[PDB]
């Protein structure tokens, strides 16, 4: 009898309703009857309201769960986004919290505070009510596949076709669209599009980014031409992947001491084997270019060497896999300057497509999408991990939906930007995926398994430093939570839910279809340290990974000559033919280069309603310990944030892509 119901409404556009809301409290001695919550001569549940409704009914025992019920809205978006509900029984000395943060269509059952594992002590009704929702989730979130060689994704024709809980905030859409090719016009590039001519000089390209006032001028926009900075980027550029330490030269990359020598402080075979030689091998390329707009791309491999002064230097570039008089080994000593510059460019077009399609779209978006769908399908609003993932899985589902049309679809801004845009990009994506493995998403392992792990040999690798820093915090945090709710490795095995989660991804997420090699995803969890491992990788990829590989694009591609996406001619068959003209009639044309900035501009736009790593402002989480763990976590993030800046306050080109307050909680683009 007599309950105080504090009903805070989210501030999301539309978060409010004008539907007749009634609540039904249920508990020990029983349940009441839907009580109308509504202040007179007052507009209840608006914009981002927070109201205290006093109502009176049967005396439900200890309140075991509540039920909010709406009704089509009012005459003059009856979808209500409830943030939280906090009721108080005038007969119970507790303060029932009911974190929600979801849209309330017709109904919405909410369990009290503390997050629980499906097996924890739950009154009969609170389960069956939980198992209840799960049957519903596996109904409004079902798999669909585009092909046998792509991770499964959420079924939904259009963005607005998928569940409102996963849809883009009006702001995300507004930001998306405004930023869309609408923002192409504000860049002052519009004309270049209808311009299929060449450029007069490297420096000419510079225009494409003048009216892109934000973020500032691209880093490499004034050092791109320099070998030293050309190498720098393989460590701190947008593709911090690929580069692996070279223990021995690949049999088809006949680099000899008689090739490099010149660029060696301190021998070659001695250098290799002394940890001062790293290599990049784009063998995965072999796709279809073009889209007479004829495009090109290679599958080269380059050799780098760490200077007497820690600079990773480009010493050898074989444009294509099969060595030969036709695919020569280009050195930074090519007596014909242009020929070496042309080599680097080719290495560039390759990286560009490799990076955009593979290490960004597939490896951060598309693949981890599966996990996020598994999250809604298998974990319940109550499960600790659902509450842990929620703030990180947002935006993938939405942006990927949009993306399959707008991004990688035909005539999509990407499609008509890379040299694999004809559709070769779709097939190439499949190749890359047939080889993705969950063990790749583990930064520490990955880094280490590449021989890129050591500071003394490979100095100046901030992606690594900054990455590991964040990973160790993310890992730490995730850990403690698992601890809180998972008392031991048995609770893990016991958790039927987390078992279904990781399994949905195993058998339907990254399907190990024919060609594919095992995708390294478990089929169940055996320990806590393992659950921790997967979870950490997953969130680190949703946040840190994505940011360091995507948001670094304005700088990277900023001045297209620094990272060409398309090449209009075949690669040098002989040597010494490269002309400023030639290598300028090969680089992306005026409109092509315009299509780049355009794509990149849209790809790298933060919305106003963004939340970063720390932020959990709109998460369930009631348990005191968790909250602490969180703040503990946020405290480490701060440190990293400071320490990182000190680092930058001290180097020629500051690595700011992994700064906590720039790393979105998830992947929304
Ligand atoms: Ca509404
Ligand atoms: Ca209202
Ligand atoms: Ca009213
Ligand atoms: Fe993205």
């Amino acid at each position: 009898a007599i309950y105080n119901v504090e009903v805070e409404t989210g501030d999301r556009e539309h978060a409010g309703t004008d539907a007749t809301i009634t609540i039904r409290i249920t508990g020990a001695k029983g349940r009441t009857d839907y009580l109308k919550l509504d202040k007179w001569f007052h507009n209840d549940f608006e914009a981002g309201s927070k109201e205290q409704y006093t109502v009176q009914g049967f005396d439900v025992g200890d309140i075991q769960l509540i039920e909010l019920h709406s009704d089509g809205g009012g005459y003059w978006d009856p979808d209500w986004f409830v943030n939280r509900v906090i009721i108080i029984s005038s007969t119970q000395d507790r303060v029932y919290s009911f974190p929600c943060f979801r849209w309330v269509i017709k109904d919405m059952v909410l369990f009290p505070g503390e997050a629980t594992l499906p097996f924890n002590e739950v009154p009969a009704i609170v389960s069956e009510q939980r198992q209840k929702e799960l049957e519903q989730r596996k109904l409004t979130y079902q798999w669909d596949y585009v092909s046998d060689d792509m991770p499964g994704n959420i079924k939904a024709k259009t963005h607005d076709d998928l569940p409102r809980d996963v849809q883009f905030t009006d702001e995300k859409s507004r930001s998306y669209q405004e930023s869309r090719k609408a923002a192409l016009v504000n860049l002052g590039i519009g004309s270049l599009f209808t311009m299929f001519e060449n450029w007069d000089s490297y420096d000419d390209y510079h225009i494409l980014y003048r009216n892109w006032i934000l973020g500032g001028t691209p880093n490499m926009a004034d050092r791109w031409h320099e070998d030293r900075w050309f190498g720098y980027q393989f460590l701190n550029g947008a593709n911090p992947v690929i580069l692996t330490r070279c223990d021995a030269l690949p049999s088809n990359f006949p680099v000899t001491n008689e090739h490099v020598n010149a660029s060696l402080d301190r021998n070659l075979d001695e250098e290799i084997k002394d940890g001062h030689i790293y290599i990049v091998d784009f063998k995965v390329l072999v796709g279809a270019k073009s889209y007479a707009d004829i495009r090109y791309c290679a599958a080269p491999l380059a050799l780098f060497y760490v200077n007497k002064l820690g600079h990773l230097m480009p010493i050898a570039i074989q444009i294509n896999q099969e060595p030969g008089p036709e695919n020569p080994i280009w050195t930074p000593h090519e007596e014909n300057e242009h020929d070496w510059m042309m080599a680097k460019f080719w290495l560039g077009v390759a990286e560009s497509n490799f990076h955009q399609l593979n290490t960004h779209l597939l490896r951060t978006h598309l693949t981890t999408e599966s996990f996020a769908l598994s999250t809604w399908r298998n974990l319940a609003s109550a499960h600790p991990v659902f509450k842990l993932l929620q703030p990180h899985i947002y935006g993938v589902l939405a942006i990927d939906t949009i993306g399959r049309k707008e991004l990688i679809g035909s005539g999509g801004i990407v499609d008509q930007s890379l040299s694999l845009g004809g559709g070769g990009h779709v097939t190439f994506m499949e190749k890359c995926f047939k080889e993705v493995n969950l063990q790749d998403y583990h930064l520490p392992n990955a880094l280490k398994k590449r021989g890129v792990d050591d500071p003394s040999k490979l100095p100046g690798f901030y992606y690594r430093d900054d990455g590991l820093a964040l990973w160790e915090a993310i890992e730490t945090f995730i850990g403690e939570i698992i601890a809180i709710f998972y008392k031991n490795d048995d609770d893990v095995k016991r958790d039927n839910e987390i078992q279904s989660w990781i399994y949905d991804v195993h058998k339907n997420g990254w399907r190990v279809n024919p060609g594919h090699q095992d995708h390294g995803v478990p089929a169940s969890f055996e320990s806590r340290e393992q659950l921790k491992e997967v979870l950490t990788s997953l969130v680190f990829t949703f946040s840190c990974q994505h940011a360091a590989v995507n948001f670094s694009q304005k700088d990277h591609y900023g001045f297209t000559p620094n990272a060409p996406a398309v090449l209009r001619h075949p690669p040098p068959k002989k040597k010494g033919e490269a002309t400023l003209q030639s290598i300028l009639s090969t680089l992306p044309s005026k409109s092509q280069a315009a299509k780049a900035i355009a794509t990149v501009y849209i790809l790298t736009k933060f919305s106003e309603d963004e939340r970063y790593l720390g932020n959990y402002s709109a998460t369930a989480w009631e348990d005191k310990d968790a909250l602490d763990a969180i703040n503990r976590f946020q405290d480490k993030l701060e440190d990293i944030s400071k320490k990182i800046k000190q680092r930058n306050e001290n180097l020629e080109v500051p690595y700011i892509y992994l700064l906590p307050e720039r790393i979105p909680n998830g992947t929304a683009i």
